[PDB]
């Protein structure tokens, strides 16, 4: 194994405003002034829910490990820490919020070109944890971010792990997991590609739940007689096809993220032949140094 060189940068607690609340665990959008540089970044800032936990700062850590260790333009990354009582997780603001909660809001303006756009920049993203031997374990579209409606990245390291995996329990989101990680605690690149297979599925059908309303205890059982999420209505055989090949039982017979990039690329390139839509054809305080995270690097 290659020794893993990333730095982890330690940031004074003064070189940031908290602006605003975004969640609760809890989650601020904020501006980060880097010493003396005379640029402004627009952050996400994460603390924990109690301070004092070293079940918490053992977790949050491990995140800041992964997402250091990550440079990639579909995947976010870690621009630093803050060792305060609460330890704080910042990294590059993604203002329009998760994919999932962006696709239900816009559901009537969004067009073929930007779905399948999407899949692919995801794909890319999976594609370069793939090439650093990394597993996300929790692919999902509300786990993908929306820097804009022309570019999300990949989040939630929570679960991910460096090199199969076997795993021990905690809560896991079935619906989204290979039949092999629900019976064997197994975890692949190829049971990322079917969390990916139902990722899709999620933005085809403008957010709706999988397998809405069935009880995860059934799941197992229902994929073993062979049953899979139906055909969402937008989408061409071609599109829905590529979905079911994520969601075989031979993991090696599903296809590979390189694959999958270019299938999606190929249907991006004539978009309104794969994906069927009513009406395709039609669909910040006085800060003047601000900088996209995306521009701003440092050795
Ligand atoms: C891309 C880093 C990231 O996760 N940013 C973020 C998280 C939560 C809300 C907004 N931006």
């Amino acid at each position: 194994e290659a020794p893993n060189q990333a730095l982890l940068r330690i940031l004074k607690e003064t070189e940031f405003k908290k602006i605003k609340v975004l969640g609760s665990g809890t989650v601020y959008k904020g501006l980060w002034i880097p010493e003396g540089e005379k640029v402004k970044i627009p952050v996400a800032i994460k603390e924990l829910r109690e301070a004092t936990s070293p079940k918490a700062n053992k977790e949050i850590l491990d995140e800041a490990y992964v997402m250091a260790s990550v440079d990639n333009p579909h995947v976010c990354r870690l621009l630093g820490i803050c060792l305060t009582s609460t330890v704080q997780l910042i990294t590059q603001l993604m203002p329009f919020g998760c994919l999932l909660d962006y696709v239900r809001e816009h559901k009537d303006n969004i067009g073929s070109q930007y779905l399948l756009n999407w899949c692919v920049q995801i794909a890319k993203g999976m594609n370069y944890l793939e090439d650093r031997r990394l597993v996300h374990r929790d692919l999902a579209a509300r786990n993908v971010l929306v820097k804009t409606p022309q570019h999300v990245k990949i989040t939630d390291f929570g679960l991910a792990k460096l090199l199969e995996y076997h795993a021990e329990g905690g809560k896991v989101p079935i619906k989204w997991m290979a039949l092999e990680s629900i019976l064997h605690r197994i975890y692949t690149h190829q049971s990322d590609v079917w969390s990916y297979g139902v990722t899709v599925w999620e933005l085809m059908t403008f957010g709706s739940k999988p397998y809405d309303g069935i009880p995860a205890s059934e799941i197992s059982s229902i994929l073993e007689k062979g049953e899979r999420l139906p055909q969402p209505p937008i989408c061409t055989i071609d599109v829905y096809m590529i979905m079911v090949k994520c969601w075989m039982i031979d993991a090696d017979s599903r296809p590979k993220f390189r694959e999958l990039i270019i299938e999606f690329s190929k249907m991006a390139r004539d978009p309104q032949r794969y994906l069927v839509i009513q009406g395709d054809e039609r669909m910040e305080e006085d800060m003047d140094d601000v900088v996209d995270a995306d521009e701003y690097l440092i050795p």
